[PDB]
DNA sequence: AGGGTCTCCATTTTGAAGCG
DNA sequence: CGCTTCAAAATGGAGACCCT
């Protein structure tokens, strides 16, 4: 096993072609918005961030009535849940039945029991 | 192959309602 | 005003996908 060059890496990997590719994310960050400064190790990323400056939101909710529209393939998938109603993260305490649809929404959730 | 891309997820970060 | 809540925006890494 290859361990990730990279200073405080702690990483590992099953091939030195899977590291270097790893490697790659430590990179000088080349890719850099014009309209901000934030910088990006690829340029696909660069190219999403844009999304934050423009506004335009290409995924659109084909549910009846809403037609909500995201930005993000994925952020869209997460709400139409909403819809289906698939609250996926089920709380871990013995007993405790509430379950969330987001990990952030459901690990705080989880801040309360304490 | 193997390098840029992109799809996709997990995660993080931000905001808006509810409500006490 | 305090939250917890629920919902969206965005970021970063893995690795699949597509060349030539
Ligand atoms: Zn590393
Ligand atoms: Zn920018
Ligand atoms: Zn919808
Ligand atoms: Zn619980």
């Amino acid at each position: 096993t290859i361990a990730c060059p990279h200073k405080g890496c702690t990483k590992m990997f099953r091939d030195n072609s899977a590291m270097r590719k790893h490697l790659h994310t430590h990179g000088p960050r080349v890719h850099v918005c014009a309209e901000c400064g934030k910088a990006f190790v690829e340029s696909s990323k660069l190219k999403r961030h844009q999304l934050v400056h423009t506004g335009e939101k290409p995924f659109q909710c084909t549910f009846e009535g809403c037609g909500k529209r995201f930005s993000l393939d994925f952020n869209l998938r997460t709400h139409v849940r909403i819809h289906t109603g698939d609250r996926p993260y089920v709380c871990p305490f013995d007993g405790c039945n509430k379950k969330f649809a987001q990990s952030t929404n459901l690990k705080s959730h989880i801040l309360t029991h304490a």
